[PDB]
């Protein structure tokens, strides 16, 4: 856990961010613009290298195999927030990275970043995934009712938040 | 009230929309773009005049005179879900058009562009527009904490929200 | 009926366009794009200027007042076939033209741009277009369930056709 | 059949896209544009990679043989429907493989994309898959007459549907 | 007639092209592109403005009224031919401009252009025309069957030609 | 001959097209703009790869050895017309596959593109061609005088045409 | 001074900025661009008229007279710092408006923006403006030595500050 | 002699051209613009490709030997008329291929191109090469007196010429 | 005639060089492109507005009458020479102006331009116009056999030029 | 004197500076680039609007009537250098205004630019602008020999400078 | 160290520039542009290859080993200033290299670029720093408060300057 | 000597630019824009390929190993005049080349070209260059006064000239 490392996302890395979403069964999205094809999300990433509304980071071990992704969306410089997500690829799920990426999240945003809230959103229907974010020091703030449609169905989730205070004490 | 007649938004109206604006004493934007000034906007509303991610509309009564603006933004497709805000101006405020515009709001969005959801976010602050959206139908699934920096100070606002199998439904 | 001319849509007539989809209850399109305001109009005429797959012409009278539009979209050259629309003002629909316009349509079609095929959408829940296009030579050929959605709810409409062996002869 | 999988497609895909295009008796479309030859495919791809009219997916088995296509054209978001049309390769036709194809199409186009309508196009003179579509939940809804020019005469078509709800539940 | 004075075509004069057309009842074209409108013809106009394979000239009288239209189009400077057309005013047809019209085309086209073979098709169906064509000296060369679609048929036309050897003798 | 298969032309063939033309000793056009070399062949064709007034398919063998050209210019779908060239490669010119290309060019025009009529020009000094031709089905219809400079010399050449119609139903 | 309004800089005030240079004798730049001309200043506005590293705002009495300009530069939103000035007309500059001036500036700085620090350079050699800055509650942070050039001299400059959380207690 | 071949001028021929220019000692043009560098000479050939006002052929032999040069440029096809020019590899200006090439180049203008006159430029200082031009068929119609500026001189040149009607009998 | 002055061209004056070159009926050009109509030359001399290859000038009276043209094409700096042409307008070709004209060319060409060689093409069937240039100082360099193709025929053109040192140094 | 005025070039001067250089004997240049019309300075304005290498000023009266301009072309920023030159209108050439606009170039290039030094050219045969230039504080660095050609002959100039140094003490 | 050579940086360094600023954990820009990976840093290097505001050097030694990277932005040239940055990779920190490049990058500043001050940040917090860049010559002239967010917290720096006198008179 | 070509420069020969310029204690310039690194360089020649302002030569050995360059700067075609600078590399400094680099300069100048003068600058520190330019017949023309700063001051060069009169006789 100690040997996961950051790094920021790179074109060689699409590969490895395509393949994590046909594991997902969820309309897939790159700074809000819909892609299927691994040959969409390449020509997304042209297109917004050098927009600062989301960033990635993928994580690796000290062998360098890809663990996982690392999403910050929504940053918005004034009111200083941003949505986060992780995605830990299937066959690394069950190790127990998920509470160190976390960290390692929350680290660069609320150190490097200088924002003041983090937030999330959880499938109500995951209630393990909700406990393990209050664990890690998120809170519920909402229960968003019907928000997503995913696999055929419309989806309740729970907004969760930190803010930057209660994480640097 | 019914005189109200609810319009989509043309590139004559955005003085209208920037005056509105100066009374908000929060950051403005136009399709997730900051804008201060009107050249900014009018730049901004060239740019994006075909994005449908976004659309508006502005009320006029039957002297078209401009009376409020009717914003929904967020537009999500997939999720059919899409967050909806109102401004009447300052001279029209007190007169009761605030519930007209909001039920013409949901009339558009859940007959015409067949959406599932709308969600609109209020000061915590603001009592009196939380009972309004509540007597129309919106119902509280957040308290979001410390959103938004108003006025010196990170402030809570309401996410609250409407079906449209209830606003079609309910009365069946 | 005689003095009803039909003219090539020009720039000028994007006013009286904006005005008739104004009250129509369904999002209109310029070439399979949607629109609302007059400004997002003017773009997609600008765009599509010499775009071959739809045709658009004003009909008016003697005096040059406004009756209606006549719409041919989804032109195929290969097949041949063109979906066709009628639309009349208000203020002139209770007058007795369409009958006029219609057929003013199918000449062009069949006479100048040398089509085969014309068919239309008629909601089921307008019996006496369906009847009026029935009376100028439609035959039902199809219909659809559910295909629209109007007014709040899904709502059947009717497919008619017309050949152009039939017309000219 | 249960190993056989649904991929976006890809443009080193266009290959096997253009050789199911070679015998089909009708003239090919990429988004509603006409093509013949590969390097026409290949800029129309790379014209229309973001456009989201028209979704459409490779079908690979176990050990990734191309085995057909499913498309989806024609998808209106507001009143959400699409047309669909299914392609197998001549060497994979006759090994039973169409039923899970359509079905697998259904699925993403209820299950992701929430449609509400999927209608598709069959020849009146092709009466075996018309009967198999029937089986697969589709209704016909119209016979639309000398639709396509297909072999040197007009022929006449089969419009057949199905909604979101029948076969979600 | 011998103040009939031929003029190269202007922006400004597009609007007497367009109405000429409506008379016509057959499809326009500039350059070999269709067109209907009026703004159709003026952006065609705009980008074509230098090309050389097509060559317009304004016949006005004394009193500046405009009394046709002098067309020489698909001009090959190899072969050194060019098709050729006039169209008169509806309100000038009868007063025998016709004849002066013609002969000032031929001079242009061979005094000045240096082109050796000057052709143009007439309608068999207007034997009067194919008459005068031939007293001006125009000769006979082919009879082209069902090769345009105008007014609902394929109609026949005669192709006649013209060399410069017996022009300028 | 049924071992003759008709493609679509791709960028691959334009050397086998450039070899063509460097034998017909008159001037070569690309949707009508004059070239000579292969480099101005290759830009033209990158030109107008989209343009639907010209099609072309090279016919090969099931040893895929290039034949010929097939050539659809002048392609017009208001009155649904083009102009119809074949080009047997040298090598090949004397094996009689100068009619089952013209059937299949005739088949794709006629039964895909739903074209009309489909006419093409003979010079007059080649009267074996004339013959082909005729052969096949098209019938004289014009006889046009000096519309070529052809080695030196203005010379004549003969219109010939076939109607859909007559290609579909004559053994009906 | 309770009527002095601050408004967003428009094209129609780049006059006003134009004139208010001409009185400085200091070299002139608009994000970090050079300029003297009024035609420079206006095609750089129009290509900075998005950026955010800079704000301005155009300080206007009751009557609407022009009475300053309110100026910030180099805003970084992860530091959370800007550069502050103030340029009041000449005709305006002894009735007292620079203080109020200065609280609406820092006002939108720490209000809205929601910005950490605030600097400015004021020239040692003026010393009633730097006790002006002291007692709006600004510090010296620093003595730049030959910063800047000036009327043919190398001049010092006082680097004063001030944080958000000073003003909004 | 009989087995030299003319060959339209390549990509791949312009390293052969410019070869050719280092011998000269003339400031070269390329379209009427000048270079000295390959790379000069390929960007000017990458503009000009398309441009039919000049016209070049690489003369090779049987072995595909580079043998010379033959330049068409100033091409007016309305006055049909071209300047015309040769330049033989130093290694092969003895062997008698001058005329040859001559003959092939007036062949080429005279039966293809439909041109009308052919001139040339040959120094008067190199009278040999006039008496050669002079028995291939053309006769001098100029002096031009200082017309180029040649190592360090200017120099004149006899223009001559040679019509269609003569070299064709 | 000293009242005459010459101007750089402006495209205010492209009317006035369309009325001129009505009357040639000889084919116009721009920069070596053909023109025929007033909106092909605006055109035209908006996309060569910067070429240096070519440069006119027209001249006016006091009274700013539009007189004439001056031009000067194929301008070579290496070689440094030009063509040069003159035309009057039709209502001022009397007026013994022409000489005066010519002579300002040459000092424009000679002086400031610091060309070696102006050269111009007289038609030979125009006598008066040769006897002119001479009086100038021109001096025929060339018969041109069937150069251009004028009012249905070939005809031959006088090309004679003047150089600099003659120009500059033959009072001295 | 002291009431004349420096003032940055704009577009609206172009009138002023073209009448300036109609009367001057040398082609005038717009960032080394000839031109003759005003049209030509227009457009060459409109390129080199953000170029820095050269900076010009209109120098007008207390009733802004135009004088002259002061130029400054081939500004070099590493070694500090310029090239400078006054033009006075005809009308005012006799007013002895000379010296105060040399002064105020002088002052704008060592107050406000920081240059190093500043260099002229004079015409040798101008001896009266020598002696004034002289008299300004510039000494004689060269005597280029036939460096321009003006009236039909290559002329000699002076080339005189300043230093910063010696002006500003 | 008199082996070490500075060089202008090539596309080809721009892998070691990546590598160096992982290690700052503090926002790197380009051209005063963001950028966290090197896909981002080489397009904002395409960018900006002709921008004069900002230059940097590579250093290497004999074997072209990459030792550090010579910073220099805010380049104004009518202030005749810059703000000065040295970065040594890590493999390399202990050996002494530090003076050597300083005084390199100075000698640059003051003698080909004509600059007349240098000025430079550095961390409050790190004082080893400071008494290195004191020895070069460096004097403080600001102590900025809470100017940068470091890990954490805002932290001071203080900035330093040189002038172009003192680096190239102080010996005479 | 005699085995000493000039060569037009290619992009190839940008890295032995580079190399030359490495060492030369002054601000590198490619038409008048400044540059240090190869890739800055190689852009600049993209730029300025057809740009004439400027002229540049490798000379070259027998063996084809790289002496010199030649470069020939602002040169102006209404004046005829051009500025001349020689770098030979370090390891062929001593070999006694320059003066027939020097020649080979004037000769492309004075034939090619046909320039009237050629000027050159050499600082005055350097008294063997400007007795070596003296041998080879240039003239000095002008002692200019701290013309460029070299090694941290101010230094005077030599402008020296020679005319075409002068050299080609």
């Amino acid at each position: 856990n100690s040997q996961l490392t950051l790094r920021a996302l790179e074109r060689g890395d699409l590969r490895f961010i395509h393949n994590l979403n046909n594991n997902r069964n969820i309309m897939s999205y790159w700074f809000e613009e819909p892609y299927e094809s691994f040959d969409e999300l390449e020509e997304l990433y042209n297109k917004h290298i050098h927009d600062n509304a989301e960033r990635r980071f993928v994580v690796e071990d000290a062998q360098k195999n890809l663990i996982g992704l690392v999403e910050l969306i929504e940053i918005n410089y004034i009111h200083r927030s941003a949505e986060f997500q992780i995605i830990i690829a299937p066959e690394h799920q069950g190790k127990g990275f998920a509470r160190t990426l976390i960290n390692r999240a929350l680290d660069y945003s609320f150190t490097i970043l200088n924002l003041h809230k983090i937030y999330l959103h959880v499938a109500v229907e995951n209630p393990k995934a909700v406990h393990l974010y209050e664990e890690c020091g998120f809170v519920e703030e909402g229960h968003l009712v019907e928000e997503f449609f995913i696999l055929g169905r419309y989806q309740d989730v729970k907004r969760m938040y930190i803010l930057q205070s209660k994480y640097l004490n």
